[PDB]
């Protein structure tokens, strides 16, 4: 995600903080979350409510405002990013979607990125990343050495 949110998101967050500020008096109660919790099919304990507006209640003040609100959703967003973004480039590199980056697959994707590597880099990459030893990169695996 990074920073600045443009209007349109943040004036969808708006309608979405909306919705759990049921009595639209600005600011998110641990009552009205529980009232949300609940709808979804979860029954958190009247103190697991409390820290879960308390951990985003950045003023003390004990509820949650729109901007409270927004910083906790960014924050949820960007990870989701990064994580899909892992996800993503992982699906770039495993060019037969087996699972798995190859040898083979990771200098032919390797070339098409306007980085072409000689045979010996090509397994050292593997080797480097490869865990299990198995001789292929597997997601965890190719997670590990990137956010390394
Ligand atoms: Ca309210
Ligand atoms: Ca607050
Ligand atoms: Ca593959
Ligand atoms: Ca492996």
């Amino acid at each position: 995600m990074a920073d600045q949110l443009t209007e349109d998101q943040i004036s969808e967050f708006k309608e979405a903080f909306s919705l759990f500020d049921k009595d639209g008096d600005g600011c998110i109660t641990t009552k009205e979350l529980g009232t949300v919790m609940r709808s979804l099919g979860q029954n958190p304990t009247e103190a697991e409510l409390q820290d879960m507006i308390n951990e985003v209640d950045a003023d003390g003040n004990g509820t949650i405002d729109f901007p409270e609100f927004l910083n906790l959703m960014a924050r949820k967003m960007k990870d989701t990013d990064s994580e899909e973004e892992l996800k993503e480039a992982f699906r770039v590199f495993d060019k037969d979607q087996n699972g798995f980056i190859s040898a083979a697959e990771l200098r032919h994707v390797m070339t098409n990125l306007g980085e072409k590597l000689t045979d010996e880099e090509v397994d050292e990459m593997i080797r480097e990343a490869d865990v299990d030893g198995d001789g292929q990169i597997n997601y965890d695996e190719f997670v590990k050495v990137m956010m390394a």
